[PDB]
């Protein structure tokens, strides 16, 4: 019951980045046959990766492209790349793209790169969607929600989504996927980190319960507890890469001529609270009772 | 259904300072003679004030005192006067009060000037308890909800609550109430800050109702654009006391030996937002709808 224009199309995919998010992407769609796979890696050429890679692009059905140039054929260019390398990805691509052809850039980088990726794309006849990834791969595969901006943002999400895929356009302008992406950040890590900022004062203050009590009263609708032991634990197992995701969404609202003051705090707590809370024999299983007394003494 | 032992008990309250708070908070609770009042006030002794500050003591049914000294009679001393003079006041009425008489500091200041309030009482036979007045005075008067902490704070809570009044001891360690009450500001303006920078960032980015979706999808229990309509509003119409509630809050945390980075930046967000807001023909009426652009254009 998706659109008709879109199963009754020759529809080719070019990963360029074959590493384990594209593998399970491709994963998923590869055995369907939904669509044509190809992959372009620099491992592909390099004789101590060569054949463990080019195995692996067998055993999920994806043929291995000798060069940049082999995506030609694609009608769907996706890009998962390391962060650094967007751009000189994008200019290597810019010249190969046909003209009905889209680029799709999946990379965690700002709204910033991204221009700068679908600048190169411009200097080319193909179009550029932007795209953010909203979930770790792994657990979802061609499933993992993706957000998408741009001209044909769309028409691709339809297409797209036409093979399995998950998709969501949020707008017409390219940037918009990742700011999307990267705002949501400041109200939860906001969040996470003004429970820290709170909770560690009120246990050296000796009130945490009541404080606790007073942000129940005051925005009754969630149960605080339960927020302060779910997000506290996410600073416990994940807080140097919830501080990256921080110091990114920062420097995103940076970028569009605004101070980033809660942003950057945020970050700044997170990082401290999960430094004093690292070899103090926490679990993550423990909740707020457990982590504030430590966060308490420790900051 | 109060206390019997505080019922059947000679209670005598003197107030230090005669202003507006003290004022309606003696007014509601003079005609039921509740209690034999007394207040002390510099100008009692101003040839310019003294007729228009007596009138009105004897008009609430207050007996004016000429001299600090007239406190002796007290069992209960309230001091409400100019934060700047918390720490004076004190070390004035050490030497009067009786070795049963409460002191009860119930000015705007944190832990730290409360603690040497409670130092110079300490100097003579008096008790000392924390209060922190929770709400504004005159919509309240007497039954204003007011924090206590303290060795005695239970029973002048008990006391004073047989009185018609409306006090919670919240610890017994004198300190504990205004630290109470500065870190429930830094929930309650941290997630006002949240919003003003999440909002503005989203709006310049033009993903403001996606944003709030996604806050909605992963804080469910609140409404947040009911959230955000009120503590914009609040931000609007008074930020700039509620940056100074934050900058004191900040002050308070940093007492306790720790770092205050989400205060600090939610005070300097508040007052960027506020001073942002004013002169562009808004309403407090008129929700982040209204709000945000304005914000997202003038940050």
């Amino acid at each position: 019951t998706e659109n008709l224009y879109f199963q009754s199309m020759m529809t080719t995919i070019a990963f360029i980045g074959f590493g384990e998010a594209a593998q399970s992407i491709a994963g998923g769609l590869g055995g369907r046959n939904a669509a044509r796979l190809a992959a372009y890696d620099l491992r592909f050429n390099d004789p101590a990766a060569s054949g463990a890679l080019r195995a692996r692009a067998a055993e999920l059905g994806v043929e291995p492209l000798d060069d940049v140039a082999g995506i030609a054929c694609a009608d769907v260019v996706l890009s998962l790349v390391v962060g650094a390398a967007t751009k000189a990805v994008a200019a290597s691509a810019a010249p190969h793209l046909s003209d009905e052809a889209v680029f799709i850039d999946l990379n965690s980088v700002g709204p910033d790169t991204k221009a700068l990726a679908a600048g190169a794309i411009a200097t080319g006849k193909g179009s550029f969607v932007e795209g953010a990834v909203m979930a770790r791969v792994p657990p979802y595969a061609e499933k993992v929600p993706i957000l998408v901006a741009g001209r044909r943002a769309v028409e691709v999400a339809e297409r797209l989504n036409a093979l399995g895929m998950n998709l969501e356009a949020v707008g017409e302008t390219p940037g918009q996927a990742s700011s999307l992406k990267m705002i949501r950040s400041v109200m939860i890590k906001g969040v996470e980190a003004l429970l820290i900022e709170a909770l560690s004062s009120a246990e050296r203050a000796g009130v945490t319960e009541r404080i606790l009590d007073s942000v129940q009263e005051t925005f009754p609708g969630l149960d605080w507890r339960d927020v302060a032991d779910y997000y506290l634990s996410r600073t416990f197992e994940h807080g140097a890469r919830r501080v990256t995701e921080m110091t990114e969404a920062a420097e995103t609202i940076e970028s569009f001529g605004l101070n980033a003051p809660m942003s950057r705090a945020a970050c700044e707590t997170i990082a401290a609270a999960h430094a004093a809370m690292k070899d103090q024999g926490l679990s993550v299983n423990d909740g707020y009772r457990g982590f504030v007394p430590v966060l308490a003494r420790r900051l």
